[PDB]
């Protein structure tokens, strides 16, 4: 029952939720800070595009003036996309201060979690979940995503945990929290630019039904916490393993060696291999977004047909 | 609070005694399938049923049958399970949704158990031996996701402790962590599942079973949630030798480890290969445990509906 | 119920909209020797009184949990000292079930204030990552408690004989905002400063409570950590301090120190390998949180 001086869900996306509409979700994180300018943006309208395409209503979320806004104008976008690290990336403990200093922020996945589930959305595509990241069983630096996942009722497909991390430590960490690690047709678990790797989902389903299926099961019966939805990469804009390792190897190290640390790292880390890859493994990453958006677009309209 | 009968359903009997304010003990699935070979796993949970009726109580064993969570089971259930082993899926929080949804059977965890039964509103589970942190967790993060439903959900847990192929310092600060109160029953010392002691004290230490109900209600009443572990040593006859056992674990342990055995399958794996090396004893050991804990389960049980 | 009791000048303010200030027992029993324990207790709150606002000093007595205190329960947990069981969370249900008196953590006293309605407390600082959690696991379940339970906690940042990095780290996790008072740097207790960074400087008690209605209006569970600069005079020296704090530490470790009494130990042995003066920068922190408290106090019951 939030005051709309705080969140303010645009009218597409209201009559959306009216008329039962199936709805997705996007994060502006990955706009700001993700990618850089101007293919954040160009991704960002064109993920919203793909999703109308699909027969489903986009709703991108962010902090928009200190209001949280589900759904967004092309000019907000572009204006994230522009402004880029400028704007404040927001995870849990950021967003009720940029919220009331009144500025503009771009939400994570946890953030993005959070005012779907105050707008009633269930469904939310991004790119990549944060994790457990490397290192971090001397470090504890590990994403408060896979805390929001525990804790909020939202399926976010993705293609897997960001590569850049531990996905061992994160397949571990998920199950301690009790969160679902479906793989969309695929047992091995995608490590984001790439299709598969040496880790398991928790389990294999092979269509969109018996995830909604799964979903309304699992809030029906009272377990609250996400469902993380990994989704494989397409054939085509895989990155071969060996090159896509070399290069995060390469940028986790350099990390560790200019400490950078914090909420700095995956911004950080993601550029570099960018840089070290020549565009490529930014161009997989769109890639695996719009293939993200499509799979999402298909969960959402059979949920909210059980639903 | 009113869940769908196709998702919950709960024997006549447990229904009449929760009915007529009856105590019940609920039972845990896993134990059957993964944690006893045939035909000790069904004589085993049979024979345990029957020692919590003669304490004067009345038994709900839990499982899912065909994508039903059922509270309280019959005979035939029962010795399916136990005849059907590994082929039916070990069932943790994060699994759960999706046995339930395909109409799978399936064998309650602790966490999956705690969760049911507190659908059903019954606050007492006898189980043999909790998961914990294992060894190995500083470096591996494997830490079950029973310490996280002894966090969150309002069960009582009586057991022998941890498994002792865990890490019993470690799971005793992350209990301390998660607020969750260790209590050991007439002793300081924690309890070693098949030895009577460890190194390690428990939180809290009670003499009766009416002081662990009242600070079950003084607990619930003030609106902290969570369960409680009541650990109960086993008794003097059937305990294990601290060498031979010791042995039996730390050489389960290596050759798990050696031969990358990870996950869901750690601890099934680990009971069977320690059963194995100590030529069955550690089997039985576990059964002794398990019907001393059923009864003081009980006695807890009549305690608490009294108050 | 008859479990939980208020004194009537906490209701009082309660019932008529005045800002509260809740303080924990622990601070008293386990963190100072007798007699400066109940002192610092007794003056905390009259620094309190005295900034406008109205002290709660939370506590366990003869198994209530007690809203507001007297000055002969506070005697007597400064006495009765380390004779009084600490209580964190797992503690709790047990001393009141046993109708026993207990020092409440920063965990518990959250909870109570909780209870009672209290959004803003004040402590010295809360306890986080030990030293070598990352091999023992010895981790504060007053984390926890700030992850979830709506409470503002002001202190002097994590007593500094933790870990701090992995502290920061953990707040992150858990969602938990670490607010730094007019510094961009976390307060290092007895320290001004440390080599680590809050989550987000903010100048004025104003603008944390708005933060606070913000969070709490949108559904966002959990405390918020307020880290206050200990004051320039009362700073201990770092070589000192550290030297100290390090050598306390290696102690802890070698004798077997562990558990809930790992805290008072090393406080206790600080305090003496820096003959008294870690424990007079401690009671300083200590009415130096309290004013800054009162502050947030005012300025949010002003706001909603
Ligand atoms: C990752 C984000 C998603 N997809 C993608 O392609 N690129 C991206 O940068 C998310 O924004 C994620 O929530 C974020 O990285 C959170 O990280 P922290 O652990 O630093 O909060
Ligand atoms: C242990 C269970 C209890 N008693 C017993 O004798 N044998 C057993 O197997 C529990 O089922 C425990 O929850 C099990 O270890 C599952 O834990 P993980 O999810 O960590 O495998
Ligand atoms: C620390 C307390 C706060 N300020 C201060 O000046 N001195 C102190 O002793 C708290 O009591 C803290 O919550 C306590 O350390 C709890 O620790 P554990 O429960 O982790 O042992
Ligand atoms: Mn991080
Ligand atoms: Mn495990
Ligand atoms: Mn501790």
């Amino acid at each position: 029952k939030i005051s709309p001086e705080l969140l303010q869900i645009s009218p597409e996306v209201q009559d959306a939720l009216k008329n039962k509409k199936p709805v997705v979700a996007l994060e502006s994180t990955i706009i700001s800070h993700g990618m850089p300018f101007p293919q954040n943006a160009q991704t960002a309208i064109e993920v919203e595009e793909t999703i109308r395409k699909q027969g489903a209503v986009p709703a991108t979320i962010a902090i928009i003036g200190g209001v949280m806004k589900v759904g967004l104008s092309k000019e907000e976008i572009e204006l994230l996309g522009r402004e880029g690290h400028n704007v404040t990336k927001v995870s849990r403990r950021d967003l009720p201060f940029v919220v009331a200093a009144g500025k503009n922020g771009a939400t994570t996945v946890a953030s993005t979690m959070i005012i779907a589930a105050l707008a009633g959305i269930k469904v939310f595509a991004t790119g990549g979940i944060g994790g457990v990241h490397r290192g971090a069983e001397h470090t504890f630096d590990i994403s408060a995503d896979l805390q929001e996942l525990a804790n909020t009722n939202v399926t976010v497909v993705c293609a897997g945990a960001k590569s850049i991390l531990d996905l061992g430590l994160t397949t571990e960490y998920l199950e301690t929290f009790g969160v679902p690690l479906i793989g969309y047709q695929t047992k091995a678990l995608p490590a984001f630019f790439c299709r598969t790797s040496p880790f398991d989902v928790s389990i294999r389903l092979d269509s969109a039904s018996e995830i909604a299926r799964a979903m309304v099961v699992k809030w029906q019966s009272g377990l609250n916490g996400g469902l993380v939805v990994a989704n494989p990469i397409p054939e085509q804009f895989a990155m071969p393993e060996h090159t896509i390792n070399a290069a995060i190897d390469q940028a986790v190290a350099e990390a560790e060696a200019q400490g950078v640390i914090g909420k700095e790292s995956t911004p950080f880390l993601l550029a570099r291999v960018a840089e070290l890859t020549g565009g490529d493994s930014l161009k997989s990453n769109i890639q695996l977004v719009f293939n993200n958006a499509i799979l999402a677009s298909e969960i959402a309209k059979e949920y909210q047909r059980l639903a």
